[PDB]
């Protein structure tokens, strides 16, 4: 009948079905896929770079490139991208299991002296997953087959829906978000990019951060963000100045102006285009032709813009159930220095029902049952209309002074209503076809804070049900209401009294006693952000254990590192799949520490400098996001593992507005009654206009938000609102319904 073996023989990948333009395109015409007409794209031309960005040219002689590469050609182009697919067929040896491991562990197992199915198990789990999957980047098949899923979730079996129809309005949301993800205030948003750098006659930068390594987009193919950082800030510079004129001409009068919006929309088409980037991960076999995940690479200039509203915001928030009573936020949530041990000790409270939220996760405990629930891909589910509403949040608690906007009619116009029309529902570049995105794109530079506000309405919308189960047809029903697909990934009954057993049944280990493992000691794999819990008698405290099945599948199929460091690598990666949560399982644990030491050994005797090579470790791997900042060698001990685990108080919450500490419920009662305050203030106003009006008409919105301010002593948003909706139009500078300044700018990039 059948051969089986210890050791899988190399997997040859199946042939990629559609690794051709007329193949996908078949494919996707008959899903009913939409295809963009091609748009086409000026040639890039060298430029002087002291002529194009001259309050920087002090930063050269005192760096980068002279010359810029500019989409100014006379000559046009269609762009194209073939991303590199491995493993393949043709090329089978890209990402090897890692058999060393497995021998190892096979080893060890056999010196024990008898018995033990507790070891073998470790041995049968690491051989399943080297059997059933595989690391690498998928096919076209499985990229074009996840998209077909996406404008299913997104146009099928409960289409998106406009949450603004549903009876949420920008300032019932931001309520919402006061809550389950407060934020504090970062210069104001008033400056093109080149003015971020500042030169006091040292230098201080404002930019945000972006990695150098990952890809620049259009209209850069084939290049990183680090060799396009000059173009980058060039391209936003001449947008952000464009559209500032725009908004300074205004409507023509009598809309003659509206001929030059549209040809600088559709001449900055590609700012709207992400690449369709294969995401690299440990796929099942059985699916390597139907399943592969997809990252929406946004243009790099989309990306530095946008992320100039979030990130200053959001990278100085670290605001959470941690620090703040009644928040649900788990945003910079970190298991390690007493992290965990908290968030089991708010678990084991009697409170109930209660929730926590990270972007698109949702955790519940309800009925003494733990539950762990996702979007149905988060980003897939997103409308414009989400994201305008972060836009609004964000602008008016992070970017306002008690309620003085702190930027631009430009950036307000940008972030109202150019933002996310390039982002979401817009388009992408897979070999050289130009096809729709459905919903957010997986890569861009909002998608924590979209998928955490689709979170939001769904604990919204929990809460005025009185908060039903979650396995239940009521809680179910939520998923109509929003057009928010969601499902539970895992529950688990008795959760206090099986967090409470892990005290009494805690094994000797490196956290108990101090002894190197005989035994796995019990966890409750509570999937927290990953992060399982166990008990330290050492400590007296929980601590984090990495989820098992991720551990072990991280375990089989190594990242690459895509002479002498190949050994230096095998030291990280062994001892960073131990420090995270294999130093609680005894013959991962061992084969991976003698492993280590081996490569340690080999390299000591070749004098290699591994000190300075280990200096910053964090970069090198899968799992160092957990210890960024932390300053901890890789050694994995006793007393590392206490000294990582040691807690340490949270740091105080950065709030922008006084501390709201009542919990999701009572906003939610509160906010059914459709009668709340506007607790924006004017920037509040200021951006109601902004949406509600025709985009070159801006300024016209902010003088008209500035006089309905002005007629006061806000109090009451319905009433706030309903005003200047006819102050709007009785300047006649409203927008007509189902033609928002959104939409325009929407049709205005498929132009062509």
């Amino acid at each position: 009948d059948v051969e089986e073996l210890l050791i899988p023989k190399v997997w040859v990948p199946p042939e990629d079905p559609l690794a051709s333009p007329s193949r996908l395109a078949k494919f996707l015409r008959e899903n009913g896929y939409k295809v963009l007409q091609p748009r086409s794209l000026p040639e890039n031309e060298e430029y002087e770079t002291d002529q194009i960005l001259p309050d920087l040219a002090w930063m050269r002689q005192i760096v980068l490139k002279p010359t810029l590469s500019l989409p100014i050609g006379d000559q046009e182009y269609f762009p194209k991208y073939y991303p590199t697919h491995r493993p393949s067929k043709e090329k089978p040896n890209a990402y090897p299991p890692d058999i060393a491991l497995l021998k190892q562990m096979i080893y060890l197992f056999l010196q024990v002296p008898e018995a033990n199915e507790g070891l073998k198990d470790e041995v049968t789990l690491l051989t399943q997953n080297i059997r059933d999957k595989a690391y690498g980047s998928g096919t076209y098949m499985g990229q074009a087959n996840r998209l077909v899923a996406m404008k299913e979730v997104a146009t099928g079996r409960n289409p998106n829906k406009d949450p603004l129809k549903l009876g949420y309005t920008f300032e019932s949301i931001a309520q919402l978000l006061d809550i389950t993800l407060p934020v504090g205030p970062p210069v104001p948003l008033t400056r093109v990019p080149s003015r971020m750098l500042v030169l006091t006659g040292e230098v201080e930068d404002y930019l945000p951060k972006i990695n150098l390594k990952s890809s620049s987009g259009l209209p850069y193919v084939g290049r990183t963000k680090g060799e396009t950082i000059g173009e980058m800030i060039a391209i936003s510079n001449q947008f952000l100045r464009e559209l500032s004129t725009l908004l300074k001409q205004g409507a023509g009068t009598k809309g003659s102006n509206k001929k030059k919006l549209l040809s600088m929309l559709s001449d900055y088409w590609y700012l709207s285009c992400g690449l369709l980037f294969p995401k690299a991960e440990r796929y099942d076999k059985s699916t390597w032709l139907t399943k592969t995940r997809n990252i929406w690479s946004a243009p790099s200039p989309t990306h530095l813009m946008i992320s100039m509203i979030t990130w200053p915001v959001m990278s100085n928030s670290p605001n959470n159930v941690l620090n703040i009573e009644g928040c649900p936020s788990l945003y910079k949530f970190n298991p390690f220095r007493g992290g965990l041990n908290r968030i089991v000790e708010w678990i084991l409270a009697p409170e109930e029902p209660k929730a926590l939220v990270y972007a698109d996760n949702i955790y519940i405990v309800h009925s003494n049952t733990w539950y762990s629930i996702d979007l149905e891909k988060g980003e897939a589910n997103c409308t414009r209309q989400h994201m305008q509403a972060a836009m609004y949040y964000i602008l008016t608690r992070g970017w306002s002074d008690n309620g003085d906007p702190m930027f631009n009619q430009t950036w307000a116009t940008f972030a109202m209503n150019i933002a996310p029309a390039l982002v979401v529902d817009s388009s992408c570049l897979i070999m050289n076809l130009q096809i729709k995105t459905y919903g957010q794109g997986s890569g861009n530079a909002a998608t924590f804070i979209n998928n955490h506000l689709l979170s939001t309405l769904v604990l919204d919308q929990w809460n005025l049900m009185r908060q039903p189960r979650p396995d239940s047809e009521e809680f179910k029903s939520i998923e109509d209401k929003l057009g928010i697909n969601f499902k539970i990934e895992r529950s688990i009954d008795d959760i206090r009294g099986k967090l409470r057993q892990l005290v009494l049944l805690a094994q000797p280990g490196y956290l108990s006693g101090g002894v190197e493992p005989e035994q796995s000691s019990p966890t409750v794999e509570l999937d927290l952000l990953g992060w399982s819990a166990t008990y330290s008698k050492d400590l007296g405290i929980y601590v984090p254990v990495l989820d098992k099945e991720r551990l072990f599948c991280s375990a089989a199929y190594p990242k690459g590192v895509e002479v002498g460091i190949e050994q230096a690598y095998k030291v990280v990666r062994y001892e960073a799949l131990r420090l995270v949560g294999g130093w609680n399982y005894p013959l991962l644990n061992k084969a991976c520490k003698n492993n280590a030491g081996a490569a340690r050994r080999h390299l000591e005797a070749k004098g290699f400098p591994l000190d300075e090579f280990l200096a910053e470790w964090s970069e090198l791997s899968e799992f160092g996001e957990a210890f960024e900042g932390f300053n901890i060698k890789l050694t994995v001990t006793s007393e590392s593992l206490a000294e990582l685990n040691k807690p340490v108080p949270p740091k105080p919450p950065n709030v922008n507005r006084p501390v709201n500490t009542g919990g999701l419920k009572a906003v939610s009662n509160a906010l059914k009654t459709g009668r709340y305050r506007n607790e924006a203030g004017l920037s509040g106003l200021v951006l109601l206009a902004t949406a509600r009006s025709r985009l070159q008409d801006a300024v016209k919105a902010k003088a008209e938000a500035e006089k309905l301010h002005k007629s006061k002593p806000d109090a009451d948003w319905f009433e706030r609102s309903e005003t200047l909706s006819d102050l709007l139009e009785k300047a006649d500078i409203a927008s007509k319904v189902a033609h928002s300044a959104l939409v325009e700018t929407s049709d205005a990039l498929e132009a062509v």
